[PDB]
């Protein structure tokens, strides 16, 4: 609770609400970029390498199809993302750089992050040592201890969406669930193995699911596989709600004591939700040897920095197939996306 965290949070949420409540919008266009590769594709969009083709920078271009953003039900949550994304600023979330739309799509350009997924790299290598699961954690927390200050949720936490950028440091990346909640919500929403059980229960969540998650996270990164594993999705659910948890016995003792604590079922005892609030996690002896304010100031030295060639090199990205950006002659869904 030093002042000194409290007035640098106070200014964090004015900045943030100042472009919260005047967001910015059609910064770009599509014809001022040439596209490269497919970095990835989901049931409503795609992630594409792209060229400024005057500046001649490269970034990552979330390219949504309006109406199958309609039909999945994502309205209100591309609007979220867009909205919360292009007021955010922290060292270790995703610069939105331009956004626009046009008669089929919306378009969020993002900065590119060429060392690739933290999931790439963790299942290359199969675990990451405690001290390197500790560095990329702790960018986790002071993230979340942002977030949260500006009312703001993540809820898609997985290693997936953690990119590793050319310093060796987290970019938090994919903000499609984040959003603006002064007390509770209730979508089902994230990833199976990392959901919370008051989630799966149908009820109304708070912040506590994202500190749920970072458990998981941490689980994950140091065994090499989540915690509540299982074939399919219901059976993951169960060992969710159960209350068990298994630790490798590699695990340090410190490592299970943090581990209990975030993975509690019961979320009124959850560290991140008590009265103390992130300084349960950060006061954690497991974190004992970081040192929070050279983390933020990324004046620690990374566990690797991933191999890449430059800013336009995508071998860290997989393949896919290479689609059109077809653009309707007619607007769709204008009225749904008008503040986008
Ligand atoms: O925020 C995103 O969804 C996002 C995805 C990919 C990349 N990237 O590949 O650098 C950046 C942002």
């Amino acid at each position: 609770e030093q002042e000194s965290v409290k007035e640098f949070l106070a200014k964090a949420k004015e900045e943030f609400l100042k472009k919260w409540e005047s967001p910015s919008q059609n910064t770009a266009q599509l014809d001022h970029f040439d596209r490269i590769k497919t970095l990835g594709t989901g049931s409503f969009g795609r992630v594409m390498l792209v060229k400024h083709k005057e500046t001649g920078n490269h970034y990552a271009m979330k390219i949504l199809d309006k109406q199958k953003v309609v039909k999945l039900k994502q309205i209100e949550h591309t609007l979220n993302e867009k909205r919360i994304l292009q007021a955010v600023n922290f060292p270790f979330l995703v610069k939105l750089e331009f956004s626009f739309k046009d008669n089929s799509n919306l378009y969020m350009v993002m900065e590119y992050v060429p060392g690739g997924e933290m999931f790439s790299h963790l299942r290359r290598i199969g675990r990451f040592s405690e001290p390197h699961a500790r560095f990329y954690a702790a960018q986790i927390v002071l993230t979340f201890e942002y977030l949260h200050s500006l009312d703001l949720i993540y809820r898609d936490l997985k290693p997936e969406n953690l990119l590793i950028d050319q310093q060796g440091y987290i970019q938090v990346t994919d903000f499609g669930f984040a959003k603006r909640v002064k007390g509770r919500t209730w979508t089902l929403c994230g990833t199976p193995e990392y959901l919370a059980p008051e989630i799966i229960l149908s009820k109304g969540y708070n912040k506590a699911v994202d500190w749920w998650a970072l458990g998981v996270l941490i689980y994950e990164m140091a065994a090499g596989y989540p915690p509540f594993f299982a074939d399919q999705p219901i059976q993951i659910y169960e060992k969710i709600v159960s209350g068990k948890v298994r630790f490798p016995s590699h695990f340090s003792s410190d490592l299970k004591d943090l581990l209990r604590n975030l993975l509690q079922v019961d979320l009124t005892k959850r560290f991140g939700n008590l009265k103390n609030g992130v300084n349960d996690i950060k006061n954690h002896k497991w974190f004992a040897t970081t040192d929070w304010i050279a983390i933020y100031q990324r004046k620690v030295e990374a566990p690797f920095i991933p191999k890449f060639k430059g800013p336009g090199d995508t071998s860290n990205f997989d393949d896919y197939e290479e689609e059109e950006i077809r653009v309707s002659i007619n607007e769709k869904c204008g009225k749904e996306f008008t503040e986008f």
